[PDB]
């Protein structure tokens, strides 16, 4: 398994040791509090009231946890994924990223703690 | 494994099909949006700004997900637990409960979608 | 999980650390060479040519690996069981035993090396 | 997971659905009775008394279960593998094969029933 943190201010995102291969089943659990700028903080599902001004993932809220698998588009993680199979034909290293608008990470704060494991299959 | 909804207004809580036995390793993933009364909604970590006015779980925020195992006291769940082993001598049915003040659940709204599975041991 | 040795000359068999609980899924893998008396040796499936002269398990060959779960009768194991669920209402410690005729274990030799794990459920 | 039969008389072997990838933990359970020619039959550990006359796998007995992983050389399976990882730089499709001398498969009979699963990591 992999265990680490994802900083809200990291535009590049946090590379993990997990390589998603075809047929893999994985479980992700994410926790913690972070901000895209404001004083308030939000958990891994982010801020359901904030408008999307060009987020790196249009299928999750501003301040939510998202990922890429290899060269893929952004995929919502939020609080996690239970015994999940990639619905698309994606393969490769998982990178975790805080959902914010490109070029606006500098004022972000906080972090999520994240576990990723492969399940039986 | 078990998958189901934990209603915010369900004061008795949601009994699951999971019996926790000594040595069991479990994973929980919880998602969704709910309120203890206000117009706003919060995830399974609840509302970090809201004071404790007599919650069923003093170790989690108002609006968070908690559980009991058989006749245990409440245990925080929040977004979930990854390959978790019970610290205390506990056993029996896992029940999932929305964290609010007893007798104040009537004005609650939303639900959390929750998966629980036993892991390889 | 549990790992250990099942000696062919141990009429009581080997009590393992595994407590089989309702709903568990288990995997057993057994390996090695053992004898019920002759200079020849046989693997965990035993000797398919040998008549049953009062074996502890009538559903496996003489020299096979078998088990008991709590107060059950003998259940054939042979080379192992893959993601296996016990009959309804069978529960308790798993005991591994070499299949021979009671009172005839003293001339036995060799052992099976066995792994038992709980699988995801 | 994969489940299927490996015939003793199939020189090329049984190609499975399992692609072994770097990091994968696998379990195999093999069972059954087969012959390399004589009237006797042996399980997946094969015949410990038969000399090696140019077997496809010098590390296992004649009549044992063996495998190839992608372009690897033969690797013993015998009764199976419990939560096993392959050597570095061994990867690809698993093919299961009865251990005999090339060109001598036609007088073989019987089959092994095999299960292969990927385990939690
Ligand atoms: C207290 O935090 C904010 C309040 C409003 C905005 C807006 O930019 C905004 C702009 C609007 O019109 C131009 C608008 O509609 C009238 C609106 O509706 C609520 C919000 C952004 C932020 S944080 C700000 O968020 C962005 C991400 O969207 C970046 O993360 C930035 O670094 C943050 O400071
Ligand atoms: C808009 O909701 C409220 C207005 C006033 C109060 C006061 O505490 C005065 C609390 C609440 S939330 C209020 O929170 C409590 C728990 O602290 C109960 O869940 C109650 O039903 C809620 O209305
Ligand atoms: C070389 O070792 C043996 C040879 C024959 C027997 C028989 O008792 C036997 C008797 C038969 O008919 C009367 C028979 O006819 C089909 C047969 O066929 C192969 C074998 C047992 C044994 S080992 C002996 O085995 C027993 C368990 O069966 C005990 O484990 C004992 O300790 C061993 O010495
Ligand atoms: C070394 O391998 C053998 C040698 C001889 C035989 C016999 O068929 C045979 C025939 C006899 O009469 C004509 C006989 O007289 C009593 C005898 O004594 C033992 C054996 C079979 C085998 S198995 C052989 O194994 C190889 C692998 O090593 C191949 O799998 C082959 O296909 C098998 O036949
Ligand atoms: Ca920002
Ligand atoms: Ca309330
Ligand atoms: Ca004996
Ligand atoms: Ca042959």
């Amino acid at each position: 398994a992999w265990k680490g943190e994802v900083l809200a201010n990291n535009e590049a995102g946090q590379v993990t040791s997990i390589i998603y291969n075809p047929g893999d089943v994985i479980t992700i659990v994410a926790a913690g509090w972070a901000s895209y700028g404001p004083t308030q903080k939000w958990g891994p599902q982010g801020d359901r009231e904030h408008p999307d001004q060009g987020l790196i993932c249009h299928d999750a809220f501003c301040g939510a946890l998202v990922m890429k698998i290899g060269n893929s588009g952004t995929i919502p993680v939020n609080t996690g994924l239970f015994r999940w199979v990639a619905p698309n034909n994606v393969q490769g290293a998982i990178t975790l990223i805080y959902n914010d608008v490109p070029g606006t990470y500098g004022n972000n704060s906080g972090s999520f703690s994240v576990n990723i494991g492969k399940d039986q299959s």
